[PDB]
């Protein structure tokens, strides 16, 4: 058996927050949103561990970039362009980029430009536009009994939140909103908003990991927002055993929720929300008129339902698997 | 007075050709159409100059990239992708880019991310789609006088193309057709395919670039596929002094039709076809509440209808001469 074509997302790097905690001073070095420098290291470091495993490992890749043999598509934004061009910058590093006349360099250092294409802000296959993400999750998750109950839980905490923090804090989606930029002052070691204990800034975070996840355990919802992408990875392994295609991987740049509405369209979903650089990748292995598929997330592989001890089915297996759950939705 | 901003459009490097010529057993190194590795070395090349003439001579930009400072779009190609990855490689090169921690890079050699995105497929931006293209041609220039003229001119060499080089040659068209693969040829160091002499592909090469120019002579073809973009460079002008936009730059990776278009919608239409790497800044300048354009075009200032002996006009004076021709079409 032999691997023949992987299809992959990410989750772009560390970032900026994408709000400000009204009562904090935090300066991030960067524009809201945007990629930092540890966030281009992350996916550039996920690069190299993916040259080792698909270019040293499995030989499915050779060691200097084959025009075409890479289809990468990012969310429209930078965050995800830029994170896409840093494991790249892993994936095929300095030292294997081309040569023009006598072994000299076509670019400095012979980097390899490798084509990234983008969809438009308005497209919903890597993640939706905000507003209509969140009225999915109005209408299918707060007023969810889990949503309420863990509202319930947690709400004898919002009006302190409230107070310290400055930021509106009345339901778990605020919560998410201020947990954020705690993740981020965590990550760049940044201190505590004054009167925020660390009990409270765990408390809140633990809540943001949970809500984000628990979005995304109904499969009805993950397939609204996650059904497209998913059928088209799998078609993207049909077509390197169809013949449609030549590509070697397809490579998906994404969010937290690309990864979090993949997984749980295929009745996998997360039980913690994917941190900076998580990846997921669909690999395909022929031997033989014999094609077997599995499902990697964060260097572990999957057991989806349809898989045996070794996490592994037929591609026509996972044809019949993706095909069922079209028609439950 | 000080330059302020800057939008530019770059034609791609050397690339493959689209077609092939039947009677000739070219082999390119890269698939058709795609950017080779000295196409690569003439963006990067460019990308050095610019950081030569913006960053180092007029201080626009900073030495090190700051985050949201330029706006990169491209057409969805990979040759423009590709091109417009490359000259940023010339513009903030391997040791610019971020450190983390302790000076130690973000990325290896210190490499620049700078974030490229793309319109769809079916974007008339930057380019026309090919089939629209040639709707446009058909209806306006292949049945105009100066185009038949030049057909009567070289039709009695047709026969002889035709036999010589397998493809079809029944107008210029046809001459244009396979005169990019002859540009693509010579630029290779590749031998004339047989029987076809020296004198054939200089006449062929000729008519290519001929044909190609007399295309965008036409102010009104110009418009229907360039005054979009026209207008929108304009427009990136007018956001850097109405507060609307902070970037610096802004930067369309494009081809030889984009540069033919705006230039053919400004009045100022090119005699020649845009070579790789040719490129077009509108700069902008400010002393005090007085600003001021120039229109530069590979190397060398364009003298617009409405500018002076110094080739500069009021911003003021390009809205109106815009407007003008907004209006004509």
């Amino acid at each position: 058996s032999k691997l023949i074509f992987v299809s992959m997302i990410t989750r772009h790097g560390d970032r900026a927050p994408f709000a400000n905690i009204e009562n904090a001073n935090y300066s991030w070095g960067t524009e809201l949103s945007e990629l930092t420098p540890i966030g281009m290291n992350q996916e550039y470091n996920l690069g190299l561990q993916l040259r080792k495993r698909y270019i040293d490992k499995f030989g499915l890749l050779p060691e200097h970039y084959v025009d075409q043999s890479i289809y990468v598509l990012s969310s429209h934004t930078n965050r995800t362009v830029v994170s896409a061009q840093s494991l790249l910058m892993g994936l095929y590093p300095a030292g294997t980029g081309p040569l023009i006349g006598d072994g000299d360099p076509a670019i400095k250092d012979r980097f390899q430009p490798i084509p990234i294409m983008t969809l438009s802000a308005d497209s919903r296959l890597i993640q939706f536009p905000y507003e209509q993400y969140l009225a999915v999750l109005k209408k299918y998750v707060y007023n969810s009994p889990e949503w309420q109950n863990k509202t319930k839980e947690a709400a004898p905490n919002f009006a302190k939140w409230q107070q310290i923090l400055g930021n509106r804090i009345s339901g778990l989606n605020d919560v998410i909103t201020v947990g954020d930029v705690l993740i981020v002052a965590q990550a760049h070691g940044k201190p505590l908003p004054k009167g925020l204990s660390q009990e409270d800034a765990d408390q809140i975070i633990a809540l943001t990991d949970w809500g984000l996840a628990q979005q995304f355990k109904s499969q009805k919802v993950s397939y609204i927002m996650g059904g497209k992408l998913t059928n088209r990875m799998i078609e993207d392994l049909n077509n390197a055993v169809n013949g449609k295609s030549k590509y070697k991987m397809t490579y998906y740049s994404g969010h937290d929720l690309t990864l979090l509405e993949v997984m749980g369209t295929l009745g996998v979903p997360l039980d913690t929300a994917p941190g900076y650089a998580s990846n997921l990748e669909m690999e395909l292995y022929k031997d033989g008129d014999i094609y077997t598929v599995k499902l990697r997330y964060n260097g572990k592989y999957v057991k989806l339902p349809i898989m045996d001890k070794n996490n592994s089915c037929s591609l026509d297996a996972l044809n019949k698997y993706m095909q069922s759950i079209n028609e439950k939705f």
